[PDB]
């Protein structure tokens, strides 16, 4: 028993670190295979980044300029190239503890882990979501570019994320690791907004399904609802609308609780209306939506 | 910016963790250079653990009756020995990724990483505090025993929790890696239940501090207390006394930003005698207590 914000064990992420420094900016790279992936803004001084040109500020640079080190051994770089907004140093050594790994772009609403690294050295780990502005509310200091944000299916790694950016309002952009950002953000020092910062209405469902399997079960009441009555209170309260696809993906948790997803929704719609009374559910005293259904179904079942 | 529950990176403990079966009980081990630490309990049935005595049940117990599985290899155990609640299964090799290590045995209010494992197979990993209760508030199935919780200095892992229990109330209590309970707790399955849940005034603080740092002050007052006052308030609200030595312990904390530990004392007065008014603390709605002053300097410099 017991819910946890719970992130993927990092050893594997780990072993892919390594410091990348381009004249006097240092950031992280991420070592798989004979390639390391860091963000393309490492050819920038903090004064390019209000109007960098990177194709022409890359022109300067030689592979010799790519400074790669692996904790305290120096990795030869035979190659670079951009991507988008990422670049790809070819260095003359195999990661040797390169995982099974695949690049995947997620879906706002889908979570994942960040390691926070600093100058390749890793500093903790902790779970994201996407948001639906596609703004992740991460913990990066100046030097955390280049940390990743990944998924573990037993032993192969999906990297989805690669941090790039704060926004002045203090949340996070970044890009998969094909270096295309996640929403409308750019790598350069502008005036970037977030949209509105929806909940993740599909999250919040999958984490009172996980209430009611640890025993928090106080905010279950008599009604039901319809995904399109739902919706009118999903719209008034900043919840992203509740789909049929969303409703079938919540099927496993409704089948293991006896609770149906409409029921279930009506609870939700009760503690938007009426909000938590100064009570708490799993420890929080808000609705939580950086939980997937298989954040929730993986956690309550064990899985490694 | 941002500030996020943040776990260390777990691989060095990952390179730890094996299987152990005794009988058909399994659970998780802890390998340490050619040492397995694992709860007492592995030679239990769920019978037995009703009123166990351990030194009677350990003597129809050989040293090959501990099957010990690293991944898919197995290790011969060449001698075993009960230290308090945990096993010593020595074993003929060394673990090769055996990191520097320390066993510690922490406060109450001082926090740490848990590795949560199934047969000696990391799942996932989150940040707890030991409870002033000497509880855990965890993410524990069965089978997750002998998962252990940690701090890094650096490169060495000081180890100071190993998972033995849940008490009927869904909270955890463990060990030390002397195999000598947190609290009053026994490896028993009795009547067992968690003395008051105090909040840790001292981490609250810290984490105030944490805010005001990363922009959220909308809680900062024109108020100043004293420790005697707060204390009053911290009494009614089930917070732990504030001590002179925690007033010290926030003092980095002060200094960096400009409020002295009373007036921040004050503005946690007001929060305990006013609660949030529906308003959020670095994305929480409630006053967070599983940071240590030691953890928002850590995670507010970027320490590797
Ligand atoms: C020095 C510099 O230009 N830096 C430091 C490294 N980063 C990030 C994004 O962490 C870029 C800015
Ligand atoms: C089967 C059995 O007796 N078990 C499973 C392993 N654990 C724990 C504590 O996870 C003990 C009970």
């Amino acid at each position: 028993s017991g819910f946890r914000k719970m992130a993927f064990p990092s050893g594997k992420v780990e072993g892919c670190m390594v410091q990348v420094t381009c004249g006097t900016t240092t950031l992280n790279g991420l070592w798989l295979d004979d390639v390391v992936y860091c963000p393309r803004h490492v050819i920038c001084t903090s004064e390019d980044m209000l109007n960098p040109n990177y194709e022409d500020l890359l022109i300067r640079k030689s592979n010799h300029n790519f400074l790669v080190q692996a904790g305290n051994v120096q990795l030869r770089v035979i190659g670079h190239s951009m991507q988008n907004c990422v670049l790809k140093l070819k260095v003359d050594t195999a990661n040797p503890k390169t995982p099974k790994y695949k690049f995947v772009r997620i879906q706002p609403g889908q979570t994942f882990s960040v390691l926070a690294c600093y100058n390749g050295s890793p500093s903790g780990v902790y779970q994201c979501a996407m948001r639906p502005n596609f703004t992740i509310k991460g913990s990066f200091l100046n030097g955390s570019c280049g940390s990743v944000g990944f998924n573990i299916d037993y032993d192969c790694v999906s990297f989805c994320y690669m941090h790039h950016m704060e926004l002045p309002t203090g949340v996070h952009a970044g890009t998969d690791l094909e270096g295309n950002f996640y929403g409308p953000f750019v790598d350069r020092q502008t005036a970037q907004a977030a949209g509105t910062d929806t909940t993740i209405t599909v999250n919040v469902l999958a984490w009172l399904y996980a209430a009611v399997i640890n025993g928090d079960r106080w905010f279950l009441n008599r009604f039901t609802t319809t995904l399109n009555d739902f919706n009118l209170v999903a719209m008034k309260y900043n919840y992203e609308p509740l789909t049929q696809d969303h409703v079938d993906i919540l099927g496993p948790l409704s089948a293991q609780t006896g609770i149906a997803v409409l029921d279930m929704c009506a609870s939700l719609k009760e503690l938007l209306q009426n909000g938590m009374n100064g009570r708490t559910i799993l420890g929080s005293a808000l609705l939580e939506d950086e939980f997937t259904p298989f954040d929730v179904v993986r956690q309550c079942s064990g899985v490694t």
